[PDB]
C-alpha cells in the first residue's frame, strides 16, 4: 500500500549541515532532483557530482555503518562524476560525510552532512 512499485523515478533533495540546520555548501555539488530507481523495493538514490577531484570521499550510511557511495559512473572532461546508494526510508535524514581535498592550499577537511528527502515531490 505505501511502497514505491519497481520504477525508474525522481526525487528532490536538500542537503544540511551535519550537526545544524542550514543549507550546506555540498548544495552546490550535489544535483537535485536525483535520479531514483526501484529494483525488488530496493531503493537506489543516484545524483551528479561536480568538482570531482576536490571530493575525494563521499560516505552515506548505511545499517549503522557509514559506506562510500557507489560511483555509477565519471566525466573526466566535466570533472564531475556520478554516484550511487541505496536509501531505505526516505523520510528519515541520511547522514553522509565528504572529505574534501584541495591539495594547492594545503586544505584537507571532513564534514559531517544530512540528506532531506522531499517525498511529495517524486515522479
Ligand atoms: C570543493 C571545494 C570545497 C568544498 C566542497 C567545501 C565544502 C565544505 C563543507 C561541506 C563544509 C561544512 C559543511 C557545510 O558548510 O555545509 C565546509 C566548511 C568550511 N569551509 Fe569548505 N569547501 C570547499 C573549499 C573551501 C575553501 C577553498 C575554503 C577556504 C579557502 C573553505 C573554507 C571553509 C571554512 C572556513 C569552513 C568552516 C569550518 C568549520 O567551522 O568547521 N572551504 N566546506
Amino acid at each position: 500500500a505505501t511502497k514505491l512499485a519497481d520504477g525508474k523515478y525522481n526525487i528532490a533533495f536538500t542537503v544540511w549541515k551535519g550537526d545544524k540546520d542550514e543549507s550546506s555548501r555540498m548544495n552546490r555539488y550535489f544535483e537535485s532532483p536525483a535520479t531514483l530507481t526501484v529494483k525488488n523495493g530496493k531503493q537506489y538514490v543516484s545524483f551528479k557530482v561536480k568538482d570531482s577531484t576536490s571530493i575525494k570521499s563521499f560516505q552515506v550510511e548505511k545499517d549503522g555503518q557509514f559506506v562510500e557511495t557507489t560511483v555509477l559512473s565519471e566525466n573526466k572532461k566535466d570533472n564531475t562524476r556520478v554516484v550511487e546508494f541505496e536509501v531505505a526510508d526516505l523520510s528519515k535524514k541520511l547522514n553522509g560525510k565528504v572529505k574534501i581535498n584541495i591539495p594547492i592550499i594545503n586544505y584537507n577537511a571532513s564534514y559531517d552532512i544530512r540528506f532531506v528527502f522531499d517525498g511529495n515531490s517524486i515522479k
